[PDB]
C-alpha cells in the first residue's frame, strides 16, 4: 500500500482520522484528533495491532532495530517514535509529520499495528530518568487504532 | 507474520475477536461473535482497512485476483470469502475456519484489511440477481475491526 489510514478511538472523548502516504523513503503522516487537553501528547506507533485489552494490547513501541526511545529527529529512536502532537485550546490537534524511519511496506511496515495518542507529552528521551527512555513520559493510552489500508 | 487479531466493533450489540494463525502451509481462523440473531451471517475479508465511515469505508470484498462473489469452497469466489459463520439461539457464533486462499503476508496478506460480520446469509454467490455475484445478499454490515498483527 503507498496509503494507509487509522482511525483512533478510546474509552474518553479523544477520536481521531490519521492518514499515511508513502512518497520517497519517508512517509506522510496527516488528519487530526480532537478531545484533548491543550498542549502536547505523545504519538507513537505500537508493534501489535491488537486491541483485545483496549489500547493496552498494543505492546510497546514498535522498535524492530532495538534502540532505546527518542525523538523522531533522533537517530537513536524506536521507529514507532513519532515524537508529540499538539492539542489547540480547543482540543483540536493537527497533525502534520514526515518520517524516513516508518514504512508503509517491507519487513518493519506500520500497518497492521497501532497508532496510540497519549494523555501527557513524550519527553523525547531527555527526561532524565528510565521512563524516558523507554516511553518518554506519555502516559496512559487516551485512543488508538489498528493502521489498515487504504484506498 | 505469523498470527493476527481482530475486533469486531459496530452501532450496535455485535461484537466479537477473530484470531489468525498462518500453521503449515494454511491460515486457521478461530474465535467467536456474540450478539447476533440465530442463524447464519455472511463473513468476509474486505479490501480496505479504513473505518473512517463505520464498516461502510471498508470497501468491496478482498478480490486480487478479481473474480465473482462465491462461497469458501468454490473456484469463483473473492479472496475475502469465508462464507457463513453460525449463530445459536444465545446470538453466539464460533469461528472454525481453515481458508486456502488468504495470507498474513504477501500478495495474498489480509492484515490491515477488514473483516465483516453481515447482518444476513451469504447466498454463496447462488442467489441468481447482480448482487448475489458481488456480496451473496448479505446485506449491511454489522460489525468490523482492520485485522491487526499479533504477538
Ligand atoms: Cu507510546
Ligand atoms: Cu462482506
Ligand atoms: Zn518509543
Ligand atoms: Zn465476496
Amino acid at each position: 500500500a503507498t496509503k494507509a489510514v487509522c482511525v483512533l478511538k478510546g474509552d474518553g472523548p479523544v477520536q481521531g482520522t490519521i492518514h499515511f502516504e508513502a512518497k520517497g523513503d519517508t512517509v506522510v503522516v496527516t488528519g487530526s484528533i480532537t478531545g484533548l487537553t491543550e498542549g502536547d501528547h505523545g504519538f507513537h506507533v505500537h508493534q501489535f495491532g491488537d486491541n483485545t485489552q483496549g489500547c493496552t494490547s498494543a505492546g510497546p513501541h514498535f522498535n524492530p532495530l532495538s534502540k532505546k526511545h527518542g525523538g523522531p529527529k533522533d537517530e537513536e529512536r524506536h521507529v514507532g517514535d513519532l515524537g508529540n502532537v499538539t492539542a489547540d485550546k480547543n482540543g483540536v490537534a493537527i497533525v502534520d509529520i514526515v518520517d524516513p524511519l516508518i514504512s508503509l511496506s517491507g519487513e518493519y511496515s506500520i500497518i497492521g499495528r497501532t497508532m496510540v495518542v497519549h494523555e501527557k507529552p513524550d519527553d523525547l528521551g531527555r527526561g532524565g530518568n528510565e521512563e524516558s527512555t523507554k516511553t518518554g513520559n506519555a502516559g496512559s493510552r487516551l485512543a488508538c487504532g489498528v493502521i489498515g489500508i487504504a484506498k
